[PDB]
């Protein structure tokens, strides 16, 4: 009464008032913001089929902090393949910065387990930040980080997460990005015994490619169903979740577009 | 002829809807403010914002120095409590902007890089500048607060989004807006671009308790039109001087005072 549509709302807004940049064309707006109350449903979009298994597998692998694509393939996820080299290696992308941001001693920082310690010990911390925008290592990455930083925050025993995402393919990328951080934020809350607050997605260039005009125009005509809800069995730590611990229930998306 | 007040709007929202905590704060997380820069210079008029200091800290960031000295020599004491016997701060803000240390022993000038791509690849969706150098955090007197920003070009107009992890809504934020707005102006002038929006996205946006009355006083004032920024095209991004930056037609309500 009704179902919130912060995503489709932004989707629409860009199509109507985005300006046009020019190897295929786009219409963009800059600096937008989406937010979901996580208690209020799991934000896996229903106006089109968002494949959740790959959302989950990417995340578990981000969390392993490994830069070889193997474990994805071994688990039937090929979304990173095209960027891998012959040996299946991508450079120090997302997970690698997250678990092992290198320092000029011999060592590395684990911002994930870092971030966890400060949830448990200091929830009011105003500096609970993970970053993958490691300026000095970008040259070595297959692809410069897109969703490049997020911040954790606690109010009334409820965890919120904000994501800064530099560039957003509204149609193909975003929905997938938001389901992935919504899940990570659920994992964080569970591993520190807290309820879930909001996920805030904040973007730079939020864009629709010209070749999505018809597809977007379509999704935009469908009415939303209620969001599914997330079922999460508690693993022993952030780094020991498996596919079996993670399911959505009551997910009834409209059919895929594309 | 209505004056947008997104800053005050957020202030109002935090006071009305925020979440209290324990020297205490009331807070909201993940908030955004935008100004149309072509609509004037976002120097608050619901209270006198000191500008010379804003301009001072910026020039300082941009010359990229660990030391506090240039600021002392120009009557800016605001970083004095943080610096050691030598006036040294560690590789805070400006050191990362101009010389983010590479593992191959070099340094990345991000400001130059950003300008370079404003000029050569304006469409680029990767024009990032960051101060959040995880590996240097611990050498910093203070961890970066306004910690990354992105540039973007729409229709010849330049826009800037700042991500700021933590926000003293009353005391620090108005300086932060002024500073970044002036910053985006400097980028645009040099790139030969016009000005679009400035966007302030914050993480933990709080009003400190010891500022309740100061905030109600401010909220109680009808706002005045923003001054306009007169900026004189210096030779590079790094050649700007106080002579170069003034604000005209600035009509603020009386100074409101708070401490930390
Ligand atoms: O997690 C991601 C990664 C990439 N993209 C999209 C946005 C851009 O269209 C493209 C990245 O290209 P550049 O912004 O670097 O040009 O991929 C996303 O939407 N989400
Ligand atoms: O540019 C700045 C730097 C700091 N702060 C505020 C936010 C916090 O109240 C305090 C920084 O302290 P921590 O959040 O890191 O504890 O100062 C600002 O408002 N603007």
């Amino acid at each position: 009464m009704t179902v919130p549509t912060p995503y489709e709302d932004l989707l629409r807004k860009i199509a109507e008032e985005g300006s046009h940049k020019d190897g295929t064309g786009t219409t963009s707006l800059f600096g937008q913001q989406i937010r979901f109350d996580l208690n209020e449903g799991f934000p896996l979009l229903t106006t089109k089929k968002v494949h959740f298994h790959s959302v989950v597998g990417e995340l578990l692998w981000f969390l392993q902090g490994d830069s070889n694509v193997k474990w994805l393939q071994d688990n039937n996820i090929r979304i990173w393949n095209e960027w891998a080299d012959e040996d299946g290696e991508l450079g120090p992308v997302y997970g690698v910065q997250w678990r092992s941001w290198p320092t000029p001693d011999g060592r590395h920082i684990d911002q994930i387990s870092g971030a966890l310690e400060t949830l448990r010990n200091n929830p009011d911390s105003r500096r609970n930040i993970v970053s993958a925008w490691n300026v000095s290592e970008l040259e070595n990455m297959a692809l410069p980080p897109c969703h490049l930083l997020f911040q954790l925050y606690v109010a009334d025993g409820k965890l919120s997460c904000q994501l800064y995402q530099r560039s957003a393919d509204m149609f193909l990328g975003v929905p997938f990005n938001i389901a992935s951080y919504a899940l990570l934020t659920h994992m964080f809350a569970q591993q520190a015994g807290l309820e879930v607050g909001e996920f805030i997605w904040t973007g730079g260039d939020c864009h629709i490619y010209d070749n999505h005009k018809e597809q977007v125009a379509e999704q935009l005509s469908r009415e939303a169903r209620p969001y599914p809800t997330l079922e999460l069995n508690k693993a022993a730590s952030m780094f020991e979740y498996s596919f079996d611990d993670i399911t959505v229930s009551g997910y009834d998306p409209h059919p895929l577009i594309r």
